[PDB]
């Protein structure tokens, strides 16, 4: 791939991202100023948990929804077999959310965007584990800190799919070859624009993953839906 190759392709996954935000960043720091009373909050409390992790999926999975349109739109990405083109898009999914989800993040009050307003981890007390919820808030935090930019996030979460490391890969020297392409064109650009100190800064390979897949254990006993 040359220059100008090299060029196009990063200005396109950002292009994706950019209708596929499923809320504009726009309006997602437009609404900061909107917060859950502590009634509205003491009420998300009152639900049991069955109710909460369905709400959970179904947002996630109306989420999960864009992401696909998300990922389907880049390249190399069709012409995987669908055993190896599915491989990732299973696993790799959820992770890619866990990111997506960081531009949701208030730092400043340590709260989230959840159905229309702006709400802390207490907002989800009823599901019995605040130590995993403020974990992902922790997580997201390491990131909010990091001061994710949409075409930052954009081409890290096009590396989290693309992952030739991903055991059950039958196609795994087609793979590597969009990895690679995908890794140069993210790196020569964060030269381009002197981020590359967070290239340490990154959240550990292998945490975005265990945490995701703690996600699902503890909702695995609740609700089974992954979207094809
Ligand atoms: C900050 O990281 C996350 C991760 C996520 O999975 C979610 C999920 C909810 C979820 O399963 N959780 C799991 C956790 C144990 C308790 C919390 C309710 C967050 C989610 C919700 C609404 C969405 C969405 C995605 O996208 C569209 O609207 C985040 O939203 C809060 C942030």
């Amino acid at each position: 791939a040359s220059l100008t190759e090299i060029e196009h392709l990063v200005q396109s996954v950002c292009k994706s991202y950019r209708e596929t935000c499923q809320l504009r960043l726009e309006d997602l720091l437009r609404q900061r100023s909107n917060i859950f009373s502590r009634e509205e909050v003491t009420g998300y409390q009152r639900k049991s948990m069955w109710e909460m992790w369905e709400r959970c999926a179904h947002h996630l999975t109306e989420a999960i929804q864009y992401v696909v349109e998300f990922a389907k739109r880049l390249s190399g990405f069709m012409e995987l077999c669908q055993n190896d083109q599915i491989v990732l898009l299973k696993a790799g999914a959820m992770e890619v959310v866990l990111v997506r989800m960081c531009r949701a993040y208030n730092a400043d009050n340590r709260t989230v965007f959840f159905e229309g307003k702006y709400g802390g981890m207490e907002l989800f007390r009823a599901l019995g584990c605040s130590e995993l919820i403020s974990s992902i808030f922790d997580f997201s935090h390491s990131l909010s800190a990091l001061h994710f930019s949409e075409d930052e996030i954009a081409l890290y979460t096009a590396l989290v799919l693309i992952n030739a490391h991903r055991p059950g890969l039958q196609e795994k020297r087609k793979v590597e070859q969009l990895q690679y392409n995908l890794e140069l064109a993210f790196h020569h650009h964060l030269c381009k624009t002197h981020r590359q100190s967070i290239l340490a800064k990154l959240p550990p390979k292998g945490k975005l993953r265990s945490l995701c897949s703690q996600h699902v254990e503890r909702l695995q006993i609740f609700q089974h839906l992954h979207p094809i």
